[PDB]
């Protein structure tokens, strides 16, 4: 019930019936970013996933479609308007997901439509010798943000369409983003600026993306090097994005960054996951487990009276982006 618990409280602190969007903070006065919007649209979907009680999960397949709806009063159907590609990206995945669950095939249509924009039009072979560019209006940098969401988002359609163009997208994107913004034993860079070269800042959602998709890939492709790929990635996180007790960092003050264990979390679980199934890698998966739990419970030890944690997980008013992760924590495996 913890995962059902967590979600309903997360609504009910945060989500705007009327508005059918979450609100950024709990004063009620600005609803989510765009990007995040769609972070939390994934969220919903995987407590969807995740819960056995069917009233609930009733509720949650409904709130998928208002979640949409919402922002497309807002900002429309046509994100491609929107200079940033990792934006437009987060919500092509997003609706690719939509999809997977409802069946709808106007999610298909707006993943495949946003896909295709920024993969046949922002992949460039020339800067950095490949990779997508972060916005559509400057090309100064590609970045881990759009790189391996993309390969996510690619996989997701491949899944859906069975049409190789998706994967062969998926794999190119991701052989150029391990070799170009990784140091090849799982550190995800940022980003490559042109006349500077890679920026070696690692970062929670970084690390998530580039796992859901090296797990990805090695399920579309069995390939094992996949696999590999994404433990090295798991155990740099484990090992260096923690403080001194293991616990995951808090990344703020920056606003993007101080929500990414949402993202992270979500990615983690898929390796938990394919772990589990294969019984690979069965030392780590087993300290990766054990991990994964002390994160979960030294976080929801901080919840307040109305089951919200904040995202300082070592550690009046909550934020939706912050308080997401623990939720996801508990919407897994
Ligand atoms: C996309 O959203 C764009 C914009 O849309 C607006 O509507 C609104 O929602 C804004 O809030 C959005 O920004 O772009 C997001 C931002 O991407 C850029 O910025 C992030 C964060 O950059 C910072 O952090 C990195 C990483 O390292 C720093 O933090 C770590 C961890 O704490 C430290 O260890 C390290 O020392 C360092 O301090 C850093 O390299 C940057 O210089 C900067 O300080 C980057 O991660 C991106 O690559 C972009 O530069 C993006 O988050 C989303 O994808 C969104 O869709």
């Amino acid at each position: 019930s913890d995962g059902d618990t967590a979600m309903k409280a997360f609504n009910d602190t945060f989500w705007d019936p009327n508005a059918k969007m979450f609100w950024k903070d709990s004063k009620r006065e600005k609803h989510q970013d765009f990007w995040v919007e769609a972070e939390l649209w994934e969220l919903v979907m995987d407590a969807y996933q995740h819960t056995s009680d069917p009233a609930l999960k009733a509720e949650l397949k409904t709130q998928i479609d208002d979640v949409y709806d919402g922002t497309v009063a807002k900002y429309g159907q046509d994100w491609t308007n929107n200079p940033f590609n990792d934006n437009i990206m987060w919500w092509a995945m997003g609706s690719a997901r939509a999809y997977q669950i409802t069946g709808n095939p106007r999610y298909l249509e707006a993943a495949r439509d946003h896909f295709d924009f920024v993969y046949d039009t922002q992949w460039d072979e020339e800067f950095a010798n490949g990779g997508i560019w972060w916005l559509n209006s400057d090309h100064n940098t590609k970045n881990a943000c759009i790189n391996f969401p993309a390969a996510q988002a690619a996989l997701y359609l491949y899944d859906i369409t069975k049409d190789e163009h998706y994967l062969n997208a998926a794999t190119k994107i991701f052989r150029w983003g391990k070799t170009m913004l990784t140091d090849g034993n799982g550190k995800v860079f940022d980003r490559i600026e042109i006349e500077h070269g890679a920026v070696p800042d690692a970062t929670h959602y970084n690390q998530g993306t580039y796992i859901g998709s090296a797990v990805g890939l090695y399920k579309a492709t069995g390939n094992a090097v996949y696999l590999d790929d994404a433990v090295k990635a798991a155990k740099f996180t484990k090992n260096h994005l923690v403080d001194s007790n293991g616990v995951l960092n808090y990344e703020g003050p920056n606003g993007d960054l101080k929500g990414g264990k949402t993202i992270l979390m979500r990615n983690l679980a898929h390796l938990q996951k394919t772990l589990d199934e294969t019984g690979q890698y069965p030392e780590f998966s087993a300290e990766f487990d054990e991990w994964l739990a002390f994160n979960i419970e030294m976080a929801w030890s901080h919840q307040n009276s109305d089951h919200i944690v904040d995202g300082n997980w070592a550690g009046g008013t909550y934020e939706s982006w912050s308080s997401a992760a623990a939720v996801q924590a508990l919407n897994g495996i």
